[PDB]
RNA sequence: GUGAACGGUGGAGCAACACCUGAAGGAAGGCUUGAUGAGCGUGUUCCCCGCAUACGCGGGG
């Protein structure tokens, strides 16, 4: 519940691969997940391929992967956590917009860990911190480390439901990009320029990029009700074995 | 040791093909280069204006 690699044996039960070396000597942190490798725990020397391009998100330059993050670099872990929230009892999916509606509005009370892929297969699990508090959520989205406050998401959603109550067409006040890629991601629309007051506009610039990315999955004409995502920890474990 | 440090928006692509500014329409009706200025009458002291300042000068008809 402290390091992102803890879910290897806390969220989902797993063990070392038994071809891993035993650490002898002084303390050194794992290159992935920033977990200190003590004396006696199993570790692997660093054998990343040339296709690994996340050297900028490595926690340390010790060139040693802890066994939990050896499990975390496995391909079934890589496509199993392409969109997943890992609570203290299981791994659930956030692929649907109703699942992100559940995650960023009334979050689960566990100290979870949120990963989401901005591409096909990405190293997501180890390079994000564990969110200890529901109010402050660390979301990994591709090369982006995002922080989402569900209270600010609730305030923006209440603002949007106020300015779009009674109207026939649900027009968004501020445009949000799902990929977080367009220039106008966070830019105020003309309808939102005419239908929001000044302090609401400064609020919509003042939100964090993670809240913008979350609102991108929950600001559209059909509004997703918070529905808990389907539990996928059985699918990941079966794939892992 | 600025959640830092590192990171090319890139490569290629014909605005081009054909198209009559053209048809019709009177610069005319009337008007002396001919004159005009070229030569033809008065016969002796009479008014008025200035410079002067009256010794005289210029001058109107
Ligand atoms: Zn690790």
């Amino acid at each position: 519940m402290r390091y992102p690699s803890d879910i290897v044996d806390q969220v989902l039960k797993a063990g070392p691969d038994k071809g891993l070396l035993t650490w002898e000597g002084v303390d050194a942190a794992c290159s992935h997940c920033s977990r200190p490798i003590q004396n006696g725990d199993l570790y692997s020397p660093s054998s990343v391929g040339a296709f690994f391009s996340d050297t900028r998100d490595l926690a340390s330059t010790s060139r040693s992967i802890c066994w939990r993050c050896v499990v975390l670099r496995k391909k079934p872990m890589l496509y199993g956590l392409s969109a997943a929230v890992v609570t203290q009892d299981g791994i659930y999916s956030i692929s649907k917009d109703v699942n992100k509606a559940w995650l960023f509005t009334t979050p689960p009370p566990a100290p979870f860990l949120v990963v989401h892929s901005s591409s096909t297969m990405q190293h997501l699990s180890w390079r994000t911190p564990v969110t200890l508090d529901n109010r402050r959520i660390h979301v990994r989205y591709g090369p982006n480390l995002f922080i989402v406050r569900p209270e600010v998401v609730r305030k923006a959603l209440s603002i949007a439901d106020r300015v779009n109550e009674g109207q026939k067409k649900w027009v968004t006040p501020v445009y949000f990009d799902r990929k977080a890629a367009a220039m106008g991601h966070g830019l105020i629309t003309r309808a939102g320029a005419e239908m929001l007051t000044q302090e609401e506009q400064e609020f919509f610039q003042s939100v964090t990029p993670g809240e913008r990315w979350a609102l991108s999955y929950l600001m559209h004409s059909k509004r997703p009700e918070p529905e808990v995502g389907e539990c996928i920890t059985e699918k990941v474990m079966t794939s892992l074995n």
